[PDB]
């Protein structure tokens, strides 16, 4: 179960399943599948993803499957591939965080180019609790924190607040609730507004550089910036 | 030498050699030494690296009085010390610093190879290799890894020594803890990881360990497995 | 135009071009020759890029030579990528000197120096989406100086930050009071400059060597360097 919403180049994506929005098989698929269409429209411009009020997103729900490990490999092999998907799209994604953000959950949010939060978001990795270990989510948040905030996350299993999240780099901004919707729209319309080709080939360049020595991200890098300096909307 | 007592799974490993706990070939090879013992031991779950006093460690003994005019004796050391470090930070059960006063280049490593680390105000960090008219090369791996380039350069360069609230905000220590509260929330937090199911612990970590030094696609190759693993 | 004094080990280059301080194409075959030289004599220990002023360096001088432009272009970016990749690289300590607004590739030149010093006035930007393009090669030298989502948001925003948050990203390394902040930087680099110098250059190049390898590979690369370091004399 998923809401979609297109203004001005600005394609909303609102998490419905409330309050937890889980992550199930059900709503992974609809989400790469909202994904999907995204990176193939000409008229998405930029992603947001919304998981409204107490809970962003739970992560995964536990729901049961007990015949024979099939579901559970079927599950993150999807999971996997979506959140993969997400992090290397070359449009902008923009999560909208007013609550806590757990498991499968921080990681969307991590998958995301930028996120937005209010200061009543909290966020969590808890594993440990549950007699597991966040492995896949604790890989896309690993590219946005340091080594010792990630460690510390999925060891200890605690959570954290708003201002720990900004000082570590989980999160851009921290806002006041009740501007925290104005400003995600403001910022995604005004991208979407923006010359749109250099605008993807820089964003798709900067993901493939980050894991690339600097010599070799300056080979890449170079002839694209020849690119953006001949483009017509410029 | 080097005192280890163990509880609920916490083996605590007490550095020898008070005040400065110096960084011997004697000590290095007895840190070595328990820590393929602690890795092979079902019994210990969590490991907690503790230099008490004023000094954490001093890092590496200025007993480099060697015979090659101390080269195969600093190359025997070297390469001994980088062995340790990478065990240490490689090694499948958590590892917790407890840092009561100054880390000073080795034993800055020391603090940094430890998957956690906790401190008190009073704590100092520092990287003094250009003040002797060297480098601290081997040390700088390990503190490198935990902090920011631009931190790692200046600790580098400069051999300033930097407080509690700047290493905080580099991200070389987790968490800013009183003096007297310090060696109780490390000793809790050891028995919270002890007690936690440990099988899918000790893979998880490994797998967080590896997948940070590959690219995205790859690292969830190796890792989507693993979280089948956790949950079976 | 490039001012150049040597003092005590200490080569401070001085941007000329006043107040903009452009990246032209003169300007970068001037810092790449007084890069060389400098890097080929031994009297040269610490080297110090200074652009004085409200603006510290505005980036390239945006004269488009208009067959095409291409074929100019493409010259200036490979020569720009050529100088900051060397500078990077570059064994003797390289510090910057920041006063004012640090923009694109002026930012970019900023963040490829070993060490950064700004004034409580200083401004960082990458306003490369404001006219149509983007901030490619700027975001390479940026991205190994800071955070994932910060970089991110200074390229896709293009908005101006602070020096604050320059500090916080870790962008610049220490924020000085105006009138303490340039002597602040003499000591500093007079205080590098008497230093055991072999080893601080096989120091350098090899902790930008090695935190582009895993961390086994890194420590082979260190070990017989660190062994090099206590058979020097000093």
């Amino acid at each position: 179960l998923l809401g979609e919403v297109l203004s001005e180049g600005v394609l909303t994506l609102t998490l419905g399943r409330a309050p937890a929005h889980p992550l199930s098989r059900a709503m992974i698929a609809a989400l790469h599948d909202a994904l999907r269409r995204a990176m193939g429209d000409d008229h998405v411009h930029v992603l947001v993803i919304h998981g409204p009020g107490r809970i962003f997103c739970a992560g995964h729900d536990l729901k049961e499957i007990g015949r024979h490990r099939a579901f559970v490999t079927d599950l993150f092999e999807a999971c996997s591939a979506l959140m993969l998907d997400l992090a290397h799209c070359p449009k902008p994604t923009i999560a909208l965080v007013e609550g806590i953000a757990t498991a499968a959950g921080l990681q969307l949010m991590a998958a995301c180019d930028l996120a937005y939060a209010s200061p009543a978001a909290r966020f969590c990795l808890p594993g440990v609790q549950n007699g597991g270990f966040c492995t896949t989510p604790a890989v896309a948040v690993s590219r946005v924190i340091g080594r010792r905030a990630v460690t510390e996350m999925a060891l200890t299993g605690a959570t954290y607040d708003a201002d720990w999240a900004l000082a570590a780099g989980l999160i851009n901004r921290i806002l006041p609730e009740a501007a925290l919707a104005t400003h995600v729209a403001d910022l995604a319309g005004a991208l979407a507004a923006r010359n749109q080709a250099p605008l993807r080939r820089g964003l798709e360049t900067l993901n493939r550089h980050l894991e690339l020595p600097l010599e070799q991200a300056y080979a890449l890098a170079t002839p694209v910036m020849v690119e953006h300096f001949m483009d017509p909307g410029r």
